[PDB]
């Protein structure tokens, strides 16, 4: 075997890394994944994920935990309402076609994934800091903890990672457009109004180059999304500090003046925010070759890209099927063939998604822009 007598090194525990870990584990492969998040009980925030047929899911079937992940995921339907509170579309899940891609809460894919590792597959509170080759091992740094070495490092920390020069000097780039976010629980007693606009359904709605997104139902509490144009203002993200949440209302309440008092409320009751720019991190030329040990990247530390089109977690799921089978199956004479293989075939789909969820971008923060 290509990995016989080797182990593999993992960075980063999200989604595509701990699926990674299990495709690979689940062979025989001696892998360890470094998390930089203190323990297993850190909450994950964020909205819920979809697996795709063909993709997302096609890697949870090969891992035997596709049962697994329908018990846990909820299929939703969709509403667009304007910003009068109008429900413009009403589009439910059809019987039919409740297994093509359910909702997810991010901490119970992580349970699903954790509790299909053997134990100790994932060393927390590591956060890798540096890489060095030797002679055959990777030397991996790690903050204020003990070195590790590894045969093969397969980085999967996210689309921020700073440990990336190894595969190519590519940056991520920041793309124009912001988003602000946050949790509401209860909803049905604490925005009752917006609550029963959702309707159990997923909602949408966009007025003037405000883009609002909700889940009325991530396990029991509602996420919801608000996304613009960054502001020419913030050339230096001025006027609105994410930790004052009187800043924020007030700023968000402007955006909104027009829109109805049940989207108001949304705005008026919630605890604390969270701001993110969109970054992009661009497939272009090829990354580098000949690196000096082998090395690879998957999921958004590969092609991280805006998320509103829902291009995301499953082009990172089909990185982890495609590198960890190429791994496995014998057909390569090197780990560095079986990377090059992945990395070619991950180029095509990931420019694919990337052009497509660029292009969406572009379109839905047109001023005059609808769904
Ligand atoms: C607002 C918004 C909304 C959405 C989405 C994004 C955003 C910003 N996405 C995108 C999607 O969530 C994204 O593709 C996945 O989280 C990618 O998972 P990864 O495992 O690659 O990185 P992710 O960022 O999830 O995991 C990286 C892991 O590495 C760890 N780490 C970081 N640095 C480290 C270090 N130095 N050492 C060790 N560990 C380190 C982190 O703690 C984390 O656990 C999405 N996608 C989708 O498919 N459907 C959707 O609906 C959405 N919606
Ligand atoms: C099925 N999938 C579900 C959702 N995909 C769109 C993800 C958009 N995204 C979001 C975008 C920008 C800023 C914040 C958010 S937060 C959010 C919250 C709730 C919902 Cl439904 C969607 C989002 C697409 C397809």
């Amino acid at each position: 075997n290509l990995l016989s007598d080797k182990n593999v090194a993992i960075i980063g525990g999200g989604p595509v890394g701990l699926t990674m870990a299990k495709l690979l584990q689940q062979n025989g492969i001696d892998v360890s994944v470094y998390e930089r998040d203190n323990d297993r009980e850190a909450r994950i925030f964020g909205g819920t994920l979809d697996l795709h047929k063909g993709s997302g899911q096609e890697a949870m079937k090969k891992a035997g935990l596709l049962q697994t992940y329908y018990d846990l995921a909820l299929p939703m339907g969709v509403n667009i309402a304007d910003e009068k509170g109008n429900i413009l579309s009403t589009k439910n899940v059809k019987p039919e076609n409740r297994f093509d891609n359910p909702e997810i809460n991010r901490n119970d894919l992580r349970a699903i994934l954790l509790n299909s590792l053997e134990n100790d597959t994932v060393i927390w509170d590591r956060k890798l800091v540096m890489l060095e080759p030797g002679k055959k091992k990777w030397t991996l740094t790690f903050e204020n903890k003990p070195s590790e070495t590894a045969d093969l490092v397969i980085i999967a920390n996210g689309g921020m990672s700073k440990v990336r020069k190894f595969v190519t000097d590519t940056e991520v780039e920041e793309t124009g457009t912001f988003n602000i976010q946050a949790d509401i629980h209860h909803p049905e007693v604490n925005c009752p109004g917006f609550f029963q606009l959702c309707n159990g359904n997923r909602l949408m709605a966009a007025h003037q180059g405000n883009l609002l997104f909700a889940n009325p139902n991530n396990n029991g509490a509602l996420h919801f999304g608000i996304s613009f144009k960054t502001p020419d203002e913030w050339k230096n993200q001025t006027q609105v500090d994410f930790q004052n949440r009187n800043s924020v209302v007030d700023f968000l309440l402007k955006e909104f003046s027009d829109w109805d008092e049940r989207y108001k409320e949304l705005i008026r009751v919630t605890s604390s925010f969270v701001g993110l720019a969109t970054r992009i991190f661009p497939l272009g030329k090829s990354w580098k070759s000949k690196r000096p040990l082998p090395i690879t990247m998957i999921g958004d530390a590969a092609h991280l890209m805006p998320p509103f089109a829902g291009q995301g977690v499953n082009s990172g799921l089909m990185d982890a099927l495609i590198l960890s089978d190429n791994l496995t199956n014998g057909k390569f004479n090197s780990i560095e063939e079986a990377i090059e293989n992945y990395e070619q075939q991950m180029f095509i789909y990931g420019k694919e998604a990337q052009e497509e969820s660029t292009q969406n971008e572009i379109e839905m923060f047109k001023p005059d822009f609808t769904f």
